[PDB]
This record gives structure tokens, sequence and C-alpha cells, in this order.
């Protein structure tokens, strides 16, 4: 679990969005596993606007942060799950690092701010959904 709180927006994994997220929907994209909902309170986070390929992510299944080197956002095949059919997930960055399904929502940050959230992984890999291209998150 986990979310990004920026301005009057909450960014979560689309497969973990709640009834309240869907009732206050701003934008969603099944291909990216992202959903953004509106909030009444101002949020705690800043979004990175950069091309960093190194950063640090939070891993809930270890209660620890890990440094990673990650690939540039791209289209990557993701096997079928209870939430989606087998498909290509876009804007996804891969890294070598521990992750389990419940780690989705953990934030990846670089020196410029939030880069994305955990969305895929397994077998010593972790995949992050990028948010750096969503310029409207800041206005
Ligand atoms: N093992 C593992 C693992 C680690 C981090 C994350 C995951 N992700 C998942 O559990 N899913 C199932 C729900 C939809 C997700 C999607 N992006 O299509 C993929 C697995
Ligand atoms: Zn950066």
């Amino acid at each position: 679990s986990g979310a990004i709180y920026v301005g009057n927006y909450r960014v979560v994994n689309r497969h973990l969005a709640t009834h309240n997220d869907w009732a206050n929907l701003v934008w969603e994209d099944s291909s990216r596993d992202l959903l953004v909902s509106s909030t009444t309170a101002q949020g705690c986070d800043t979004i990175a606007r950069c091309d960093c390929q190194t950063g640090v992510y939070y891993c809930s299944s270890r209660r620890k942060h890990y440094p990673v080197s990650f690939s540039k956002p791209s289209l990557i095949f993701v096997e079928a799950s209870e939430y989606y059919p087998a498909r290509y997930q876009s804007h996804l960055m891969l890294a070598v690092g521990h992750s389990e399904p419940g780690d989705c929502g953990g934030i990846l940050r670089c020196q410029h701010g939030v880069v994305g959230i955990v969305s895929t992984g397994g077998n010593g890999l972790v995949g992050f959904a990028d948010v750096r291209d969503l310029l409207w998150l800041d206005e």
C-alpha cells in the first residue's frame, strides 16, 4: 500500500484504488496501473521533473529503504493477475531489488523529488510506475 499526496491530488496504484478514490476521480490509466483522485487537504509530497536513473525506494515487506539503478520508462510485458489480463504496462521502470505484491504503492525518490510508485516485481526485481511526465500534478 501507499500513495503520493501532491497539491489537491492523491496518486495510487489503480488496482488498489478505493470506492472514495473512484468517487473523486481525476484521471486513470489501466495501461500504467495509475489512478489520481482529488483531495480536500493540501498534500505533503513534491514531484521530480528529471531524467534520473538512480534513486531510493521504500520496501514495506522489509520496513527498509533501498538504493536502486532503474531503466527509463518503457512498455514492459506483465503477466495476468487477478486485476488485469496479460498486457504491456507502459511508463514502467525496472530495477534489481526486493519486492512482494503488498509492496505496491511504495515511493521511489531521487534528489529532485518523487519519481514513481512500486507497481510490479518478483524474483529479485522491482518495477515502478513513473509519474514524472504528469506535469498537471503541480499545475
Ligand atoms: N512478487 C511480486 C510483486 C512485487 C511487486 C509488485 C507486484 N505486483 C503485483 O502483485 N501485481 C498484481 C496486481 C497488478 C500489478 C500490475 N501492475 O499489473 C501486478 C508483484
Ligand atoms: Zn531526479
